[PDB]
């Protein structure tokens, strides 16, 4: 029979396992075969070194199954609408037939947040009468989503931009309107050729750009990326939908993809294996033929013997493809192959993205200080009918935005509240590294081999939590002495996705790019060598999709090639919602 | 005879041949060869692409020796005084002995730069009138050097921190002061393992952070460096001493080194060879003798024939050395190897430096507009006594230092008038590179593949120029709309420092680690590994020595190499004056 090969078992290579068993193209004889570098507890406690998959990873406190739990990767997902045609389709269809859609909970967000701005504590209803301290006239009496509104609006001019199809056309022809006013930028330019940060900075001056930067909500990039699609997706159109989480983490769909993806492949006579801390080495083709070296975990840089096979999937992002393509960079290669991942249009079309670093630091606390009725300046997270709203407080520090969690837990253990605090961007990342090491100690990872994120969430710092309580001082009392005031956390602990092999929290797509032309060809790299002979050797997951930041976007790009190189029937209605942009 | 093999003809590969010879260290029927991947004009016009070398680069505009000029590289150094035993040493004594003392001129800066900060125009000698809009209280009403001094203070204490000697200690030893105040940091907690920016923003919050890092200009650095260090090198005891330039270039030192090289070794009978547009590939020991291979310019991932020297100088930067490394990081090495620049112990030190991005606009303008009387808020560039001082203008902006060159041609009939734009740091590197293509075209080349400094400065696109002049209009007429009123540029080029082979406009010493250490010991990798075999294979350059972001620290790298291990006498009078820290 067909073997089907799956490097990275993250969301994008689970789901592709989960759908070629399920949806019936593996049949008895087939074999498919999940490769991971990390070592994920898909068989319960204890079977793994943390939850599934990726960068998705629910944290519980004290590794107790029962308790609280913050999400130390991604945590919510946009339910879908198809009255709408909006929200997150895979991820919803895959969660109703998992079995989890009675899980699924509101994550709601409050209407008031508290900005935190150059030293300045303003509730975001109260603008009007308390201005945000940035010499923008007109905007800083406005929450910050109006100049994103604006911005967009200048960008899109009068072209449609509701729909995803219309959204993905902007990204293609989409041209700066005949009224654009710039000394920069010409009416009429291809918006994908100009830089979002590049053009607001432009239209709004360093003030208007800082305070969108830092008093917008998580939604809003600002990332130098690629204007045509930054517009569509700051502006007034931009997709929306109610927010959801999966109550008890989202890292339980992980677990049941690869379990009931085992138990379908039972069923179905399919040899279902994953293979953990074994890492995809080194990969090219001969002709169709892909050939392949893995590598433990222990010894991550020397290859194993050279296998080979008629089906690969590269479920990982650039930084990880980057990884795999140093193996072969520098070698002489056997005659008659192709180094497909250091070919020149793949080479060339894999910096179709570009990165940011994000760092995660979950805390838990033995009770929800925040909510004191001393607390200068609690979050606004009271609701009259529903529950507690999670936040956020926005601010222009290192620590960019909270969340509170507090107790999600059943309500059965011993109750901690848990905090997420927020650092982001290339500016930060700096700053936030060297809060990783001991004050009383010396670095003793070379920095590029330290895959923390693979392994689990690492015990936070003494310097670490004591930036974060001052931080946390400074906006809920106004006064750094106020750190003292917090009572110590009796959990502390982070994620860096900057680290290998994430090498980034988020993907955007650059300026200077064909959107639809890079998500529709990279997916088979063949395509981008002229000349080469066609193989089913895939690249997939969340950065070269139309949903980067969200699981949709692994999902969508996963499901885009079983349909387009399997010839596999979509489980979506792509009527009014397209996997990927069409060209 | 010997064999000398050097890789990188960039300050410290050139200042090493230099010496071989002229200190008679390379004797009749010795041989030195230098490899070079770039192709710099070392014998005048036709013989290159750009002036030498490495991240010195003068650039004429037109390519006219005659005309005016900007420094699209180093541009500065600091003037050895003998007497107080002050300023770059050995660029100095190098400077006289290669016959170019005669061309050194005063580098003067203005006393009184204008300050664009938060959409508000400031002379910083007005800052009692029209306090820095940042809610710092009493910083804003002084030059950032003055809280720079302060901070610096608070983390010194009563520790001598006045010679370079002293300086040197206490980034192995320093401590915190028993009185430091902070919830962050103990009192006596190693200044070498905190981050420069955590503990600034720790004592100064985040609007005194902001102040310091965008109105310190000049040679100020905030970014996350080791705090032993930054304290010692940005408080009242920093290095200093008169600054200086070499007029017509600083470029001309690296051709002389060439040339007076190639005269000094024909009449010694020693063979000197400059390969360029050939790289070193990859690199590892079998014992004592360095094996290597060599790439051509045009192909520069395919390595030759295996070769070897049982003497080899890598003077190249980090991001150099990465890539080096990579070529045999993933190979299956021969029986009896070390894999040198693999090694984990050697790996680790490389960490030692953190990288700050740079990106360096060029533009000349037929006449020196920011001089003329209508214009609202000019550079105070004059000086009673002698020519104008270069500014700089420091600004909040991407573009955060203006430095004024004006009219420094000699012989042209028609000068122009020279401007520097600086970008720089790990927040605005994706704000530059996008301004890097044209607003018509999709990027062309992958970005780790477009190895744009080592060809030459590049042409700045419509867009760049067009984003400069407005910056310029907001800065000298707080209007963008007044960008029209500036002539449009002559010529405009830009270096961006971030590419490869550079990867940094300059290296920072890292907190968590032992600076002296890795200092003394990097430079002979082999030392790095338990049980290797010693070999004379060695890393130089300014990114591992105790003047980063100099020549000078290239230079002394360098000749502390041929004092320790070729037991060479030192040009230099060390009394004063460890060419390294020493442990
Ligand atoms: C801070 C943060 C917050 C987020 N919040 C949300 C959110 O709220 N909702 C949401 O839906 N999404 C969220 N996301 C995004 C979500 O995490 C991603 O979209 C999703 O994880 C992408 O899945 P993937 O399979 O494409 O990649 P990854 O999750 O990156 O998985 C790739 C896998 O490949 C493995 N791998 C790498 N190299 C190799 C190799 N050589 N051999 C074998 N395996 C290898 C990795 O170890 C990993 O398991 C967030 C992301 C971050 C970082
Ligand atoms: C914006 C800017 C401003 C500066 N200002 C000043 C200043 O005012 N004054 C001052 O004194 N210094 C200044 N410097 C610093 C100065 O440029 C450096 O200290 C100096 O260039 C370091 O010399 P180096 O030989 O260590 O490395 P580099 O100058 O980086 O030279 C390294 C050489 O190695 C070559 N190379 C790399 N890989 C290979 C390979 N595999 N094989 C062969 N060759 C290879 C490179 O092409 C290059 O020629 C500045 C730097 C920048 C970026």
């Amino acid at each position: 029979g067909t073997t089907y090969t799956i490097f990275g078992a993250g969301p994008a290579g689970l789901y592709t396992a989960w759908r070629l068993v399920t949806g019936g193209k593996a049949v008895a004889g087939d074999t498919i075969q999940l490769y991971e570098w990390g070592d994920y507890a898909f068989d319960g406690p204890g079977s793994g070194t943390r939850l599934p998959a990726g960068r998705i990873v629910t944290h519980f406190c004290n590794d107790d199954p029962k308790q609280s739990y913050i999400e130390a990767g991604g945590m919510r997902f946009i339910e879908w609408d198809g009255t709408k045609s909006q929200g997150h389709q895979l991820v919803t269809l895959t969660i109703q037939a998992l079995g989890l859609s009675g899980k699924v909970i509101d994550f709601n967000t409050t209407d008031n947040p508290l900005l935190f701005l150059r030293e300045e504590h303003i509730y975001q209803n109260d603008l009007a009468t308390h201005p945000a301290p940035y010499n923008t006239p007109g905007n800083n009496e406005q929450p910050a989503a109006t100049l994103f509104s604006n911005i967009s609006a200048l960008i899109t001019g009068d072209a449609p931009v509701s729909t995803r199809t219309q959204q993905c056309a902007f990204y293609g022809s989409g041209r700066l309107p005949s009224t654009f006013n710039s000394f920069v930028y010409p009416p009429g330019s291809i918006a994908g050729n100009i830089g979002y940060w590049n053009v607001f900075y432009d239209q709004a001056g360093n003030e208007g750009y800082e305070y969108a930067a830092d008093a917008g909500g998580y939604t809003s990039n600002v990332i130098n990326w690629n204007a045509a699609n930054a517009a569509v997706y700051n502006g007034e159109f931009a997709p929306g939908g109610a927010f959801k989480t999966v109550n008890g983490g989202y890292s339980q769909v992980f677990v049941q993809l690869y379990q009931q993806t085992l138990a379908a492949a039972q069923e179905a006579g399919v040899a279902f294996t994953l293979t953990q801390r074994t890492r995809l080495h080194s990969v090219w083709l001969e002709d169709d033929v892909v050939n392949y070296r893995l590598a433990s975990a222990e010894n991550p840089f020397k290859g194993g013997a050279v296998q080979t096979t008629q089906n690969a999937f590269l479920a990982m992002p650039p930084a990880s493809l980057d990884l795999v393509a140093e193996a072969t960079r520098y070698a002489d290669m056997p005659e008659g192959t192709l180094d497909i991942l250091n070919a020149e249009g793949v080479q060339l079309y894999m910096d179709g993205v570009i990165r940011q670093p994000s760092m995660r630091v979950m805390l838990f606390f033995d009770r929800p200080w925040w909510t004191d009725a001393d607390v200068p300046y609690p979050p606004d997270l009271t609701s009259d009918g529903a529950p507690n709203t999670f936040g956020p407080t926005i601010t222009d520090l290192p620590l960019r935005q909270v969340y509170y969690f507090g107790n999600n837990s059943d309500g059965t253990a011993n109750p901690v509240y848990g905090v997420l605090a927020s650092y982001d961007d290339m500016q930060y990342v700096q700053f936030w590294q060297e809060l990783e090491i001991d004050v009383g100690e010396r670095r003793k990872v070379p920095i590029d081999q330290d895959y923390q994120v693979l392994f689990g969430p690492r015990k936070a710092t003494d310097t670490m939590i004591r930036m974060v309580l001052l931080e946390l001082a400074k906006v809920h009392w106004g006064d750094p002495n106020a750190a003292h005031q917090i009572p110590w956390p009796v959990e502390a602990i982070f994620n860096d996705f900057s680290l290998n092999p994430f090498g980034a929290g988020y993907h955007a797509w650059a300026a200077h790019y064909d959107i639809c032309d890079v998500m529709q060809r990279i997916r088979q790299p063949t395509g981008l060598v002229p000349g080469a002979t066609a193989a089913n050797l895939f690249i997939i997951g969340e950065a070269y999709s139309n949903d980067q930041a969200w699981v949709e976007g692994a999902f969508c790009t996963a499901e885009s090639v079983l349909v387009d190189y399997y010839g596999m029937t979509t489980i979506a209605d792509t009527t009014n919602y397209p996997l990927i942009c069409a060209c």
